[PDB]
């Protein structure tokens, strides 16, 4: 963009031109500096700004292709005052300055904001921890320094999000006074001094003084351009039973198969089904089913979509495969060529399911007996790298093709002819190792046979369909072994065969050592670049080892290719320990599998492995929930999300907590969902970013009394906490229903009438639209008293709707409010004098002339929102006429003012009495129906106040209940105020993030753990401000390695508060290739990640009862692998096993594995906020280890 | 000094204006301000 400063040194330089003297001489004056609309500069191509002055008015402007950019005065100083530029007298001198900010702090606080400054912008060279005084690097442009000057007034706020300025009240430069104020460092730099005064509104940095700043908040790009793939590290068996036996769709589809089965012997809605209808509607015996045979190759094309028979491919099965396909790989490039490609479609699975793997090359090419089919879809190959090739099973291999790593098939589907010939060509043809995937149904289970019995065809030989003996001992002639089996309820199998390897005898590596001894043997090992027998390592003792890690760290290293490992971690405590050893006949045919990972847990042999994560986001039953906008501007992503309101059990007589049986919507809503509002313009310290919806709501109080308040947010949802002085009587006759429309409308229209304008009787005044809940008040208060209403109204309907209503109105008493025609209404009705009150929720040009139908001795109560946003200009020429122009805002009350609020809440309350306060009209929606309700209210038609039903209404006027109806909201994370929170290492830059996203969900006691305590400059920024919000902070230097520590740091947290949450952060990198790694680097890479994990498990087992997290951060690497850091996947790896055991016992437990973060592999580095919202997500998954990276492009 | 003496006002403040070159002139008057509880007051009493 643009810099706003950037405005302001073109129109300096034409006025330069204008008066003949240059900028270096001609000191200036800006005054009402407004920004309009922010240029987007193009990455090509140029945009043209052209400065016109009006010299004469000292006025310029800026404009872009005749739209108006920037416009305001700009005039001489005829006269500098130099001491303008003193630094303001302060409150404290700051003579300690112990900690500060440096550039890189800065730079940092100001990118997690939102700001994206570069280097020729990064200007600030230190500041202080409020932002009040600092020190600005001086380049020979003005540009960066105001840019720079703006940067400081943004850094020590408060706020957060996006804040650009849009008003400036004035900005004076005086370049020889400048000149005068810089200095040269003890390095040969330039700089200047800046100090912010918040108090005064003013920022001085050597000859520049910029006063009245103003900063409204931009919306997000809501580009997301970063979408994490997510995946869950599950255990998975090599062999398998009853693969979609979950699922009940494939069942019922087994079912009417079964069912026309027996009608053969004894709705064709799917293939396989219509076809056999077909065969029913004939005789199979008779004509030898002639008609239905010719019609049965007319089937085959879209036979493979049958879900029976493409149930596999859907289930995880098929990426359990390709992933221990990809894993033995000895490098990142893999070539994989399809057989009867025409038939099996695996083109299109293969190539996505391997997507997710970030460094994978893959060659893939279609292989079919006859070209006549692949070119059916060669545009949908395209796309894709597949390739184009001509095969057939029983012929040979073109070199072409040669030595393959992975040959899939699907053969259940497609007419592999003779097996025999097929696997031989193709066993041949795979490279020594590679892997043979092949998908065939079964004899000896119904699908099977049925299938069999409708071939016609010696080709397919019944599908191709024999026993699944008769495949393994196939298996055996063509000398491939079995490495994976995958049975289906249905019948369909998935195998997985591993052409042998002739390799010499093992090393055997036992890696159980605790002091980490083995690394020299490893090393040692390893060194040797001319040999090939494999090392097989062995972790048969600690179920927590880490060798997972290792391994695939070391897979990527120098001659990492001859590494494979052998674990035995059984979570259940009482499970047979394998006899592990070299004779033993497990360990033989583990080792003939020639398979890197093998892992022995619970009884089975298998390999952990990656799925991607189902996207539905999590959903609980739960009493207490919010209408939140998920995006906003899309009114579709409405939805009911969980609250904070199921804590705070215990709360003090000024609050009380309600339950919402009917929730109002008012337009601040609508405009706040639509996306025209933003959240932080609403008073209060929200920080949320969303649930800001509903102001008014009719319920039930916790004794059961019926009540109706007026809350300044989060209104819609099933339960409301607020102190009592907002809430009312609902009197008998009325309903809840009814009840729910008086409480907003009628407390702005007695504030902006009795409060405010001071209404008397016999008064004429002008209320804008009548049709509206604070017309309809204001109306109805009018009235009451003996007033004459003049009202503004857009319809027809909205006349008779009115005069309806309040029959003292008269056709004279009606006006147009869509036009300025009202005005002449008024003037000519009234006699020319005007009227006295006017309320006024209108826009720009109808606003003026409103303020011209004042009489003397008016009262102009402004209730909008736009005209008062945008500062508009008001002639004070007006005010000769005896005027009070008003400004109300009901909202701030909320804030402050409280004594003001009991004079409102007594005048309703009378008018209620007395019977003034009637209720409005209501449009009732439903719970489930609240984007109809957000879509209707934004048509605009509605007449009176639309409602959301939340609940029904009990006859009994008191029912005492304890809770409302549960309803389903999307799950998120929220903790107790009474809780306390351990953070082991929560003082590195993730971490803090951490703690600020666990204070704003609630938590009010923390602790966080560090070697060397606060030691910079943003720490020290966080902490106090976490502090000064009430969070009772504390940072202990307990060490979680030793036992010890970890008990005294569970103590800490206890005395503070009982124990809930306990975060693993602490990290320590000594990075290097096994050639360079020690031992004791290992011991001290381990140290914080695995035996601190170990001693927080045993401590919080011990003395923890009511903790509901055990949270602890892992890396990719130990996922994917990363050459040079065997030692963080040793760590990270083993960290897993312990969340994993965990929860089979049923504690809590979860270990993330990260990617790269960014604000704080070939793998981007993900954002902060992606990185939260996402573990956000992964807190109420049921699983034990999850990852989350970015891939790259 | 009246746009310097606008900008002392606190939330639910109240300008009285018993100036008269200003109003006379009809010089604008930046409405942002009313955003903070504001009223203005214009102050004759040669009006009774
Ligand atoms: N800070 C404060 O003191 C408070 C501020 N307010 C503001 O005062 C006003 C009170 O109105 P409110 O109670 O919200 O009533 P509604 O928003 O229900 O109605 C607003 C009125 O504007 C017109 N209108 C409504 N919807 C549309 C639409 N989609 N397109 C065009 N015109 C429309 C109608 O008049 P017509 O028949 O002429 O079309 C209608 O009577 C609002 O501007 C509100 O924001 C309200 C309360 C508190
Ligand atoms: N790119 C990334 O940042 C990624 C990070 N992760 C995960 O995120 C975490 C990284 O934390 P982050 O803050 O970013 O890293 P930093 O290195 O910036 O901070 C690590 C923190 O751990 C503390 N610590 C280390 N060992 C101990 C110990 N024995 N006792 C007490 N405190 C200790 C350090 O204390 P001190 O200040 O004294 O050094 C420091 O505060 C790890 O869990 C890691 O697995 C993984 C994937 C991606």
């Amino acid at each position: 963009l643009f810099p706003a400063t950037g405005y302001l040194s073109i129109v300096w330089k034409t006025l330069a031109r204008a008066l003949g003297l240059g900028v270096e001489q001609l000191p200036v004056v800006f005054e009402d500096v407004v920004l309009h609309q922010a240029t987007i500069l193009p990455k090509t191509g140029t945009v043209s700004l052209e400065v016109r002055l009006l010299e004469a008015s000292r006025a310029f402007e800026v404009s872009e292709n005749g739209n108006l950019v920037v416009s305001g005065k700009v005039y001489q100083w005829d006269d500098p005052d130099p001491r303008l530029f003193d630094h303001p007298e302060s409150p404290t001198p700051n003579p300690t300055e112990p900690l500060f900010l440096a550039q890189a702090e800065v730079y940092k606080e100001l990118r997690l904001r939102g700001y994206d400054y570069g280097p020729h912008f990064q200007g600030i060279l230190e500041a202080s921890l409020e932002g009040d005084s600092g020190r600005l690097l001086w380049k020979d442009n003005w540009v960066s320094f105001m840019d720079t000057m703006l940067q400081m007034s943004i850094l020590g706020s408060a706020k957060h999000g996006l804040y650009l300025p849009t008003r400036v009240t004035a900005i004076h430069i005086d370049p020889a006074t400048h000149r005068q104020k810089l200095y040269t460092l003890q390095d040969k730099a330039q700089v200047a001094d800046v100090v912010v005064s918040r108090w005064l509104r003013v920022t001085v940095a050597g000859g520049v003084h910029i006063s009245g700043l103003h900063t409204e908040s931009a919306p997000r790009r809501q580009q997301e351009q970063q979408v994490p793939i997510l995946e869950k590290f599950c255990f998975t068996p090599h062999t398998e039973e009853g693969c979609l036996s979950e699922r009940a769709a494939l069942q019922e589809e087994l079912q009417l198969c079964k069912g026309l089965v027996q009608a053969l012997q004894t709705p064709s809605q799917q293939e396989l089904p219509r076809l056999l209808s077909a065969a029913c509607r004939l005789q199979l015996n008779g004509n030898l089913q002639l008609e239905l045979a010719q019609v049965l190759a007319q089937e085959r094309p879209k036979l493979p979509e049958d879900p029976l028979l493409s149930g596999l491919l859907d289930s995880p099965a098929l990426k359990a495969c390709l992933d221990t396909a990809v894993e033995n790989m000895p490098s990142l490039k893999m070539k994989v060529v399809e057989v009867l490609a025409g038939h099996g479609h695996l083109y299109s699975r293969i190539p996505g399911l391997l997507s997710p793997h970030p460094l994978l090359q893959l060659s893939y090419t279609a292989t079919d007996r006859h070209p006549q089919a692949l070119e059916a879809a060669q545009a949908e190959l395209q796309q894709h790298d597949v390739a184009q090739g001509q095969w057939d099973p029983a012929d040979p291999a073109p070199s072409a093709l040669g030595s393959a790593d992975l040959l899939v098939c699907n053969c259940a589907v497609a007419a592999l002819g003779d097996p025999a010939s097929a696997l031989s060509n193709m066993v041949a043809a795979l490279r020594e190792g590679g892997f043979l995937l092949l998908h065939t149904l079964l004899r000896g289970h119904p699908l099977g046979d049925i299938v069999a019995f409708l071939t016609s065809t010696e080709p397919q030989y019944g599908q191709g369909i024999l026993s699944q003996d008769a495949w393994e001992s196939l298996f055996s002639r063509v000398s491939l072994r079995l490495v994976g089996l995958k049975k289906s309820f249905y019948g369909s199998t998935l195998f997985l065969c591993r052409r042998p390897t002739p390799q010499d005898s093992p090393i055997f590596l036992p890696v159980d050592d605790t002091s980490f001894r083995w690394v020299e043997s490893l090393k040692g090992i390893l060194a040797d670049e001319d040999s090939s027998r494999p090392v097989w390592l062995k972790a048969i003792n600690c179920a927590t080892s880490g060798v997972v890690g290792l391994v695939n760290c070391l897979r990527r290293e120098p001659g990492g290719n001859r590494l494979r490992c052998v674990l035995l971690s059984n979570l259940s405590s009482t499970s047979h320990v394998p006899e592990v050893d070299p004779g033993s006949a497990e360990l033989q045919k583990v080792l003939q599998g020639d398979l890197v990972m093998n892992v022995y847990r619970d009884g089975a042999w298998g390999a952990f492995r990656h799925f991607l994560l189902e996207e539905d986001k999590p959903e609980e039953p739960t009493a207490h929930a919010f209408v939140s906008t998920l995006t906003r501007g899309d009114l579709s992503s409405i939805r009911w999300v969980c609250s904070s309101l199921r804590h705070a059990q215990p709360t003090c007589p000024g609050a009380q907590l309600c339950t919402v049986y009917y929730a109002s919507l008012n337009f601040r809503d609508i405009m706040l969902a639509t996306g025209k509002l933003s959240p932080d313009a609403i008073p209060g310290k929200w920080t949320s970013q969303d649930s800001l919806l509903g102001m008014e709501f009719s319920g039930r109080d916790a004794s059961g009394k019926r009540v109706m308040g007026l809350v300044p947010a989060k209104g819609l949802a099933t339960s409301v906490l607020l102190s009592p002085d907002f809430l009312w009587d609902v009197p008998s006759n009325w309903t809840l229903e009814e009840a729910a429309s008086v409480p907003v409308v009628y407390s702005t229209a007695y504030y902006a009438l009795v409060v405010r304008g001071r209404v008397r009787p016999g008064e004429t005044l002008l209320i804008h639209s009548g049709s509206g809940g604070v017309g309809q008040a204001a109306i109805a208060i009018a009235l009451s008293l003996g007033c004459r209403v003049f009202t503004t109204v857009g319809s027809a309907e909205k006349r008779a709707y009115l005069q309806a209503r309040f029959p003292q109105l008269d056709s004279t008493s009606f006006a147009n409010s869509r036009d300025t025609s009202f005005e002449q209404h008024v003037l000519w009705h009234t006699g020319g004098k005007g009227v006295d009150l006017v309320l006024n929720s209108l826009a720009e040009e109808k606003l003026q002339a409103s303020v011209r139908c004042l009489a003397t001795h008016g009262r102009f109560l402004e209730i909008g929102k736009f005209d008062l946003s945008q500062n508009h200009p008001l002639g004070m020429a007006i005010f000769l006429k005896n005027v009070t122009f008003h400004g109300v805002l009901l909202d701030a009350f909320f804030n402050e003012s409280s004594a003001d609020w009991r004079e409102v809440w007594a005048l309703v309350q009378a008018g209620i009495r007395d019977g003034v306060v009637r209720p409005l009209k209501c449009t009732v929606f439903h719970g489930a129906q609240v984007e109809d309700a957000f879509r209707y209210m934004a048509q605009g038609k509605h007449i009176g106040k639309v409602v959301v039903q939340v609940l029904a209404e009990e006859p009994e006027a008191v029912l005492k209940g304890a809770k409302p109806k549960l309803m389903s909201a999307i799950s998120k994370t929220f903790c107790p105020a009474h809780k306390s929170y351990i953070i082991a290492g929560g003082l590195g830059g993730f971490g803090l993030e951490l703690a600020q996203w666990l204070i704003q969900r609630g938590v009010q006691k923390l602790v966080l753990t560090s070697r060397s305590g606060i030691r910079t400059g943003y720490q020290a920024k966080q902490v106090r401000r976490w502090r000064r919000q009430g969070v009772q902070v504390q940072v202990s230097t307990s060490n979680i390695s030793s036992l010890e520590g970890a008990r005294g740091l569970i103590a800490e947290a206890a005395q503070l508060g009982p124990v809930g949450g306990v975060f693993n952060l602490a990290v320590v990198l000594r990075d290097g290739l096994l050639e360079n790694q020690t031992p004791e680097f290992f011991q001290d890479v381990c140290k914080p990640k695995y035996s601190g994990t170990l001693n927080l498990d045993r401590v919080t087992r011990e003395a923890c009862p009511e903790l509901d997290y055990f949270v602890v951060f892992s890396s990719v690497s130990c996922g994917r692998g990363n050459a040079g850091q065997s030692n963080y996947g040793f760590a990270n790896s083993a960290m897993e096993r312990i969340c994993e055991k965990r929860r089979h016992e049923g504690l809590p437990g979860l270990a993330v594995q990260w990617g790269a973060i960014g604000d704080v592999s070939g793998t981007l580095p993900q954002r902060m906020a992606s990185c939260l919202e996402v573990l956000d997500l992964f807190l109420n998954q049921p699983h034990m280890v999850l990852s989350s990276f970015v891939l790259a492009e």
